[PDB]
C-alpha cells in the first residue's frame, strides 16, 4: 500500500485548493459587504452635515440659544470615527482629500459664524453643501469600484476552480480509468493470449501494474514450461 | 468499458454540485453587494431631503424667489426611483411604512408652507427631520439583516460543500482504493496461493473484479488439472 502519490491524497489536495478558492471568493465578497455598511454610514453622516449646515444659518438668523451647541455638534459629526477611519492607505485619495477639504472649509464657515456674518454665510452655504455632495460622490465611486473589483476577483477564482476541476478529472481519466481498462483486457487475455502495463504511474495503479506483470510473467513460464 | 457508474461520472457530478454551491454563495453575496449600493443611494437621497427641509424654511423666511422651485425639487427627490423601488414584497414593512409616512407628513409641511405659516413650519421641522432619520435607520437595519443572512447562507453552503467533499473522498476510499489493494494481493497471491473480489461495485473496479475472478478461476483448473 506504499505508493508515492496515492489517489486519495491527490483528490484531497484538489478539493483543498478548490474549497480554498471558494472561501476566498465568498470571503472577500462578504468583507466587502461589511465595508459597504460603513460606507453607507459615512454617507449618512455626510447628509447629517448638510442638514446641520442650513440649521446653523437659521440659528444665527433667529438668534437661537442653540447656535453654539449646534456648532459643536457639527464639529463632532465632522470628526465621527466613521469618517476619520477613511484616512487609511487602502481608501483612495479622492475620498481622503475631499474629507480634508471639508474640514478646511468648515474652519472658514465657523469663523464667519463667530463674526455674525450672516450675509456671507447665507451666500456661501450652497457651496459648502455642494462640497459635501462631491465627497459623497467620491464615496459612491469608491463603493462601485470595490464591487467591480470583487466581480473581477470572483471571475478569476472561477477560472482557477474550473481549471482545477478540468485537470483533476483529466488526471483521473489518464492515471486511473485508462490503466483499469488495460488491466481488464490484460486479465480477459490471460483467461483466454499472454500488451504490458504502465508501472510508472506513481499511484495505486502503478503498483497493481507491477504485481500483475510479475504474476502474468510467471504464468507464461508455468503454462509453457509444463505445456 | 460499459459500467453503470463510471468513476469519472461520479467525480464530475460531485464537482458540479460543489462548484454550484460555490457560485451560489459568491453569487448571492455579490447580488447583495449590488443591492447595498442602492441602499446607500437611498440613504443619500434621504439626507438630501433633510437638507432641503431646512432650506425651505430659509426660503420662506427670506421670501426667496426659489421657494416654489425648491418645493418642487423636494417633491421630486421624495419620489426618486431609488426610493419608490423600495415598495416591493422583499423589502421589509419597516422601510415601506416609514417611506409612506414621509410622503404623508410632507403633505402637511407643504400645505403649511403654502399658507406662509412660518411659525408652525419652524416649530415642526425638527420633527420631520427626525422622521427621515428613523427611515434611514430602518434602511440600515435592513442592510445589516441582509448581510447577516448572507453570512448564514454561506455557512450552510459551507456545510454542503464539506459534506460533499467528505463523502466523495470516502467513496473513493471504499469503491476505488480498497478493491485496488485487494487486487494487488489477489495478484501477488496467484504469482506465488489461489480471497475473491467484490464484483458488486457499479464502477470499473467491479468489472475488473469479475474478469479477474474469471481469469483466476480457470488458472486454478489449468494449474491443478495439469499438475
Amino acid at each position: 500500500m506504499i505508493v508515492k502519490r496515492p489517489v486519495s491524497a491527490s483528490l484531497a489536495r484538489a478539493f483543498f485548493y478548490i474549497v480554498l478558492l471558494s472561501i476566498l471568493s465568498t470571503g472577500i465578497a462578504l468583507l466587502t459587504l461589511a465595508s459597504s455598511l460603513r460606507d453607507a454610514e459615512a454617507i449618512n453622516i455626510a447628509g447629517s452635515l448638510k442638514m446641520q449646515s442650513y440649521r446653523l444659518g437659521y440659528d444665527l438668523q433667529s438668534g437661537s440659544p442653540q447656535l453654539n451647541a449646534h456648532r459643536q455638534l457639527f464639529q463632532q459629526a465632522l470628526h465621527s470615527p466613521v469618517l476619520t477611519n477613511l484616512n487609511v492607505w487602502y481608501v483612495p485619495e479622492a475620498v481622503k482629500t475631499r474629507y480634508a477639504h471639508l474640514n478646511a472649509n468648515w474652519l472658514e464657515m465657523n469663523n464667519r459664524l463667530s463674526k455674525g456674518d450672516l450675509p456671507w454665510y447665507q451666500a456661501n452655504i450652497n457651496n459648502y453643501v455642494n462640497q459635501i455632495d462631491l465627497f459623497v460622490l467620491a464615496l459612491q465611486h469608491y463603493a462601485e469600484r470595490k464591487m467591480l473589483l470583487v466581480v473581477a476577483i470572483s471571475l478569476a477564482g472561477g477560472i482557477g476552480i474550473f481549471t482545477l476541476v478540468f485537470f483533476t478529472l483529466r488526471r483521473i481519466r489518464h492515471q486511473v480509468v485508462a490503466p483499469l481498462n488495460q488491466l481488464v483486457t490484460a486479465s480477459q487475455r490471460i483467461e483466454h493470449q499472454f500488451p504490458p502495463l504502465d508501472t510508472n504511474l506513481p499511484n495505486e495503479l502503478g503498483l497493481l501494474a507491477k504485481t500483475f506483470n510479475q504474476m502474468s510473467s510467471e504464468l507464461h513460464k508455468l503454462y509453457r514450461s509444463l505445456e
